[PDB]
């Protein structure tokens, strides 16, 4: 049937679940917003640069940049409690009746994320769908982050795959454009607050669903002609 | 001397001229700082992926991108004013005076911006700062956006110059990383809302100030021995 890349965070599990250390910090939970886009924008900026630090780190110093932007205050009891929540991120209710379709479908079914790798238990085991999955995969073996060309390259020659036989699925059309431009397919899953940018010559995800359901149905469908 | 190459946007005109736009549109002011991010973040991942579009493009899709986030109405016309304001920010008005001493001390003054060539009059020319500038140079040439290694390699070669002789200035700290990777030297001027990102084998400017004229005053400074 062929093989889909998930993306990790915020696709798989829920990254809202991170809204109350922001509404403490900052006195607003949507500050996440705001952090969260300059988190991908620093991940991207030292892949270009030739950089690499893990995606935590990063996340941790985007946090400290964010609350001085801000004046507010933020001591190191708050990096922790980012870190504690960073990976303890839920599944969303809507993912494991997916992927269990997927499977019966004839889907083989991998993760691929910027997080470096966990110490026992990962946030997808203590999230209790690590094992739909029969690999996990991430940018820190490439040192660059997505969407650089790597990332997706050597993805497809360890799962030992062509372009063609790929599949990436997630939230964040960064990520499906990283993997359209590599010659793999993109399914685009529109949790809140994402949605897909649309620009001349920007590729636009080749399949869609409003949530995990949908877009299993549309991958699924797609077997049948 | 030395030649100092001068970010635009942010830097030398102010973003918070764009404020009432997306108090308008958004009933929030603050959106500006959620939207930013996710230019310069989609302007890294076109460069990441091989595509590229006019900075302005980018803008006005990033725009209507983060308008169905927050399920805002946007109108061709609010399109139309994004353009308007974005080609216009004022100069902030520690400028001028900065440059004038910069001038003075004997530095050779440039732009680099990831906007696209302007028709006359451009940002600079309506902002009455252009002509302290003996070069106005952009992305266009490089195909690439800050901080892609070509954009500060092709300003270097256009002017004649060596790394060593260079300072890119910016109140972005992804704009003076990617410079300094390229072997320049950074200077960062604190803007509203911008602070230094500190992160373990990130280089760190070599010159810091709260506005233009402390950052220029130190630029002038060392060259005292």
């Amino acid at each position: 049937s062929g093989i889909l890349v998930f993306d990790v965070n915020e696709t798989l599990l829920d990254l809202t679940s991170l809204s109350p250390l922001f509404e403490r910090v900052f006195g607003d939970a949507k500050v996440l917003r705001e952090w969260f886009p300059e988190l991908i924008l620093y991940s991207q900026t030292l892949t270009l640069t030739g950089l690499y630090r893990p995606f935590g780190e990063i996340a941790a110093a985007v946090f400290e940049m964010v609350a001085a932007n801000h004046q507010a205050k933020v001591t190191p009891d708050d990096i922790a409690e980012l870190k504690t929540r960073l990976t303890s991120m839920p599944a969303y209710p809507d993912v494991a009746p997916a992927l269990t379709r997927l499977q019966d479908a004839g889907f083989r079914l991998v993760t691929l994320t910027n997080s470096a790798p966990s110490p026992a238990p990962s946030p997808l085991e203590k999230a209790g769908i690590a094992s739909f999955f029969e690999a996990h995969l991430t940018v820190h073996s490439s040192q660059r982050f997505k969407p650089h060309p790597s990332v997706y390259d050597s993805t497809a020659e360890t799962l030992g795959a062509k372009p063609e036989e790929l599949c990436m699925i997630a939230c964040h059309i960064w990520d499906t454009i990283g993997a359209q431009a590599r010659g793999w397919r993109g399914g685009f899953v529109a949790r809140p607050h994402n949605t897909p940018l649309t620009l001349a010559e920007v590729p636009q995800p080749d399949f869609i669903g409003r949530d995990m359901g949908e877009l299993a149905d549309q991958l699924i469908a797609s077997l049948t002609a």
